[PDB]
């Protein structure tokens, strides 16, 4: 019946190939795609065809001058649909050729272009956690209705079924992706019971962004098939549980070749001064995750320490023991874009004096 | 849909891995997983990198001081991610290189290590009792709630609905184990209705220790998916109804070799003498379980008979008329600790005197 | 998920095999089973290793005196694990090597190695009739709670949703059966709705009882699949529903040769003569059973006919029109043991004068 | 229908009455009753007949020997037959006259009987705490099965759907006492979501552990009707919830006249010294109790404060200022037998120096 | 059964009485209760006695001071116990005398004490309004769960199934309070689906505060009762659904005698300067409400209109034409201290200049 039409192989019939468009919305934290058929399969990004969409209806354009015009700038495959058939993630812009205010990838990409970034070599492995909730009711998974489970402790990481609340869902992405093509380097259990953890893994510049985004879209679209919801809202459920974060990790060329640890602790020391305008920019509703308790430093002050989750950045004890690395900045919330903060923080730590 | 992610052939689209890396937590009788990428296939547990976790979220570190280090110490394939993928089996470490509190294998690879010891061969067959559980109201599966099913009798190794209760589980961890790479020897439905066995066939040393905790995680693993609790706990309901034990049957070289039995008879006897200081760490919560009735010892007396199951240790009819075999220590509990178990028969049976 | 483990596919991994060791416990009318690993297929009986059970737990031996041991006697593929496990019939001994006073395959054996019996060459086509019940409320498959069906006509050989209950079970039994290689003769739709019958095929001498009982393993496993319940009870429901007997065909050498028939009608003498013994051990409850309504014959009376179901003995119209056959004992209850049944109708009917 | 029989009115009718005996069972923890036709009102205790029971389905006579004998001791109206019909309080003792093991009535009677402590005439209030259940789960009233509510602090002394479980029961509990004629002071919430609390007002002697017993008994049978659970079990719920206490005011009459306030020192100066051989009397499972927090004090102490609900004794802000009054022992936990607890502390404070 | 218990009439059995002391806790928007038997009826509040309550258990008091002091201040007729039973609100004091922190009413009393507020004689009306939700959900009475019913329009004062929700609470609450004594003025649907008002009809200084108080607590017993929950939260539906207030109407004995119209332009004058410090003092949340749509004024204008719903005060049609009469003060959210905004508006009106 049904999975069976979902699952056709379409290889045995035709050359066509369908192609997902996936862009960013109106408020800067909702994906939105569509689908257009292609004569043949397609590796280079920029021999797809630009297309547009209803910007009235994503609140990006007003009716009577509502076309906004989609670029293609990623490839991965469709994990969904399988054989030749691709995910394509984009940029928006205005039929005059600007990048409309919510495309944050334009100005990231610049930054990513300029070429004493480029020649550093950024790297950032970014922690992308999440919590899974029940259609309608909002409540966490696997939380009883009005009610709550057992206090934190067995959840991190566990195993069972009374500790860990949608394995499912996690596993299929972790696949998903990996097929994709997502640089993804890793999954845990979080703290929190329904909580839980992706990494996309050491990822150049621009590229970062690119895949978090798409790793985010394909988490969400899984749910969907699950019947469950996700929300990236950094802190979801009020008092003793853990709030979401988007820790990013972060290296350039000189910090993980011979003694970089001096170029970390200079890094680190620049983004102590633009605290203020970095936590600006870090995500919405930060202040109610960032209390000091639940492994967060607080909003107000800026921190740093060795194998410390208390900070507001960890630098590891191996990378410390051998004096090249990398350095955590746990500050940015869950619904960080990864453009923006990403992006950032070259600024913040190769550009700016 | 969403079993068709979870069962993606990875193989098909790139050379990468995924490890599943198993440690034991602060209670010491949780188990805890995260899984990572890894660039291709591994066989040899010295090639794998070793990792960290949030030592602060399985009480084993502050947060300040949050940073555990594990060593993959055995490699196993995932029954459940299956293509190239693995289980990992881990030890726990200070960033300092000392073993932390709660790691019971360091202690018992020193005595495995040890010369006198390692030339005798230990040889353990363990027997692994639990008892299945419904989620949320935690009573035996196949009891009715706040009921009892009929008394004791038909249950041990039956077949049918009636008698019968999660064979589905149990069927399905027997072949997991088996492709994991697991020595598990056979499995049996248990006296008390929804109580289960499985045993790690003869395992030498170590080995015996790290298959036993990754079949536990296995089982646990696949009750996870069958929305049912596991618990070793030695004596989950009060009454008329089994406890649960991790009899350790054991052989050394001289033991199993010609006129093995006076062997055996002198290993008994320094057992006789130690009961005292073994059954406190032969798992907690014994006293329920050990009163004398229900195929158990009475904690407070030692004894041993040939084909007594009344009896603290037992010696099989088929190893005394052939002068050479086994004996079964019937003392440990279901939640025992199988590094503690295993190297304390070695020590209190070959070093001490 | 689930059934993927339970189906996996050993052979991919390792020689290894899994043999389930199925033995007849206390009551004599209660199967018991549990498996064990075995280094590499094995194809002859006398090749396996003896084991051991708690005899202690199946009301076979005390607790102090526990141990039972099993002989391997018949081989037959595993259904269930596929692939080249296998099924294992068993035999029940003291360790001294006495048979166990419910051990009726021993006095059986003996008579079906006496050199003028094994030279008549029996042979026994027996048919199982069994009803299946709702697990819990012990009703009938497809009966509604506390009420009946309409009265018995439709249900015999019948088909449809309305007359035909668990052909599911049926036909998968079947299949199981022949895979299994159990010669399996045939089944059909009994005329108590909710009753069916299959026939073990013409089989010589004790493997015929080997065979009906490790049938009666695989229906009952099948069932403790879907969630049903099986009784072997005569007469499980009172009033105007047919019992369910076990039928057994028999024929010798003599018997299918030219001019049989009178050594049939001889035989037949034999029997009358020794029905009160006969009935004795033709399975308990009987006398609920053998009214004389429902097809069936008077306990008290012995007799015979033709196409006559209200008989006794039956002799099909082609056996007597070709002065040549077998015949039909009706007497035997469906929860007959055929080990018993077997061999005495051989005694009756060759040794005894 | 049903409620139309179960509450007819008998005066109309006839004379007749019915007498409902109640006694304490063979655990000292369980009530038991049954009715009697007695055929007409009756106020005085001792104009009621004598009756027997079946000592041996109480566990308190062996069944050669199984009559245990039934004193009627007190009178109250049944609040469910309503009418003219009556509640007993009984006695137990051997046909012989022998008051039997159990019956910690005799030995308290005899205590309060002697003229020292009848001159002093001491009174007792005692706050009879308790937690409701849901029937089979045996989860906590209002609780999610598997999970807990909102931590406490709504709870105590609350109103509202999300806050208040069981008003229904307590509520009409108060009134039943009441028209019963047992004394009742008040009522109230407790901490614990699902806990209740009555306090049986100032009563004098023996009276007091028959209307705490008798008001139990009510309680239980109120529950009954409602299909809920009643646990006077000292801590039903491990960890962050409060227990549940049987705190025991008392005062003499020299304790409430001018000045006895150094009295009321004086006699808790006497309760330290005994504090030992209290805690052996003041029910089973206290040390799960009595730890310190959750307005306790730690088992192995013994303190005293005034307005100190951390104390083992707590003299009223009022009583201090007023330099008379009385003192309440906060140590007797809720499954006390006031038997017991209430003749002790006139033991210790007034015979004993 | 149980309602049958509920109901009992005590009157015909004792002249003993149940008082029910109202208090309010640590919060200052959480009502408490509890109740004790007196010896009989009284109708004076200075005739009965002061109690105390578990101040650590509501957060006014640490636990080794835990005694708070209960000063009866109004008398009602119990709604709900009946007959001759009583409702006592109350006030908070430490045992030395203090009114704690928490008590509004100490304040509040002072004021109308105060002799020139006195002889003006003010009258408050209060219009609290209030939504329903269902239990454990948390979502408005009668709306669909993750989801809405239609606009707003149809529900302001309807009737129906479609559009009326929880009338039975509303209704049942009217003549609890009209029984209890409360001056309870009218009641109406409000424009929100599920949320209702109730008016406290012209009631005198400090009787108002009083009154409110008492009739709050009638509601949310009902709703216990219905098992339903109440918030008093001034938004409780973000979006296009209106906000609950607490409307307080006012007059002084000026304004309602001839040319008060003149007195109410001058009390209104004087209410816009202190309008920051008002606003700051009308509950909590309100910044979420007065948007200026819904029927209310902007938080941080002031305005004054006619007929005018849109504006801060308002002023009836009525008393304009009349030169003599009240006007609305708009401001107060519905979880408003009523003996806060009662005095406060007393005190900026008459005493401030
Ligand atoms: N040289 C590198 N520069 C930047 N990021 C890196 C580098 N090497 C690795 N990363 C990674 O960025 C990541 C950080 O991984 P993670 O496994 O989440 O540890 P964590 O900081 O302990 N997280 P958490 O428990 O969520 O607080 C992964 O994608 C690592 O692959
Ligand atoms: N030489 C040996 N030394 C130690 N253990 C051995 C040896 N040979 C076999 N074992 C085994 O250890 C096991 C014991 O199996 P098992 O039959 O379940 O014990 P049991 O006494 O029968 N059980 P129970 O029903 O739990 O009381 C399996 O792994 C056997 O393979
Ligand atoms: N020579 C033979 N000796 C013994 N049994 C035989 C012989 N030939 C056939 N059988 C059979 O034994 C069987 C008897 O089958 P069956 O047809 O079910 O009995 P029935 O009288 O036909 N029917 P029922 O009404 O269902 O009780 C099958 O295995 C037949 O193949
Ligand atoms: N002279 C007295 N001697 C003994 N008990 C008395 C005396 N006078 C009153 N009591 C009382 O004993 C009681 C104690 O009631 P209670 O209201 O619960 O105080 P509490 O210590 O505040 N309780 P809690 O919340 O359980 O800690 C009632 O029956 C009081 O009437
Ligand atoms: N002199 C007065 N001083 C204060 N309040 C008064 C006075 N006279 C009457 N009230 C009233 O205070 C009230 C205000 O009630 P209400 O009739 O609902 O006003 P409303 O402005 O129509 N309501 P709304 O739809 O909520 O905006 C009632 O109790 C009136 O009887
Ligand atoms: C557990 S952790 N990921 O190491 C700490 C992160 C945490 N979940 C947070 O961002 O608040
Ligand atoms: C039946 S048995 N496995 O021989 C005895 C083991 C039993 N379940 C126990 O109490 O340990
Ligand atoms: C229909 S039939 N198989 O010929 C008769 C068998 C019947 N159920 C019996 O108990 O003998
Ligand atoms: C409010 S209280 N009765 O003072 C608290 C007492 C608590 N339930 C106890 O464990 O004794
Ligand atoms: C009908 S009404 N009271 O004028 C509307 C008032 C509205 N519920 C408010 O937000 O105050
Ligand atoms: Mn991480
Ligand atoms: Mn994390
Ligand atoms: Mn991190
Ligand atoms: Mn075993
Ligand atoms: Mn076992
Ligand atoms: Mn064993
Ligand atoms: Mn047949
Ligand atoms: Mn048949
Ligand atoms: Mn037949
Ligand atoms: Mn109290
Ligand atoms: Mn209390
Ligand atoms: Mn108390
Ligand atoms: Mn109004
Ligand atoms: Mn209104
Ligand atoms: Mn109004």
């Amino acid at each position: 019946c049904l999975t069976d039409l979902v699952n056709l192989n379409l290889s045995d019939t035709t050359e066509k190939i369908i192609a997902e468009y996936i862009w960013i919305g109106g408020s800067g934290m909702d994906l939105r795609s569509k689908a257009r058929t292609l004569p043949g399969p397609v590796t280079d990004p920029s021999k797809l065809p630009k297309w547009n969409y209803d910007g009235s209806s994503t609140g990006q354009a007003p009716g009577e001058d509502s076309e906004v015009i989609l670029y293609p700038q990623a490839i991965f495959k469709d994990p969904f649909r399988r054989g030749n058939n691709i995910l394509v993630m984009c940029d928006c812009y205005t039929p005059a050729g600007e990048p409309i205010p919510t495309n944050k990838r334009y100005s990231a990409a610049k930054i990513f272009s300029s070429p004493e970034v480029a020649a550093e070599e950024p790297w950032y492995g970014i922690e992308q956690e999440y919590t899974l909730l029940q259609k309608d009711t909002n409540w966490p998974l696997g939380w009883p209705i009005g009610g709550f489970p057992g206090p934190q402790g067995p959840y991190y990481c566990g195993i069972g079924a009374e500790k860990s609340f949608g394995r499912d869902i996690v596993d299929a992405h972790y696949k998903a992706c990996l097929y994709a093509g997502i640089n993804i380097s890793g999954i845990n259990g979080e703290v929190m019971p329904g909580q839980w953890e992706f990494q996309v893994g050491p990822s150049v510049g621009i590229s970062s962004g690119d895949q978090v985004w798409v790793a985010r879209y394909i988490l969400e679209r899984i749910t969907e098939i699950a019947g469950v919801v996700v929300t990236f809202d950094p802190k979801p459920i009020p008092g003793d549980w853990n709030g979401a974060g988007a820790h990013t990790n972060y290296s350039t060329e000189s910090m993980r070749k011979e003694g970089g640890y001096e170029v970390i602790k200079a890094a680190i020391e620049k983004l102590k001064l633009r605290h203020k305008e970095h936590i600006a920019a870090y995500g919405e509703g930060n202040e109610r995750r960032l209390t000091g308790r639940h492994e967060t430093a607080d909003i107000n002050t800026f921190s740093w320490g060795v194998a410390n989750r208390g900070a507001s950045v960890r630098v590891g004890r191996e990378t410390e023991q051998n004096g090249k690395g990398y350095f955590e900045d746990r500050r940015p919330a869950s619904n960080m874009d990864p453009y923006v903060v990403t992006s950032m923080i070259a600024e913040t730590t190769i550009v700016w004096k």
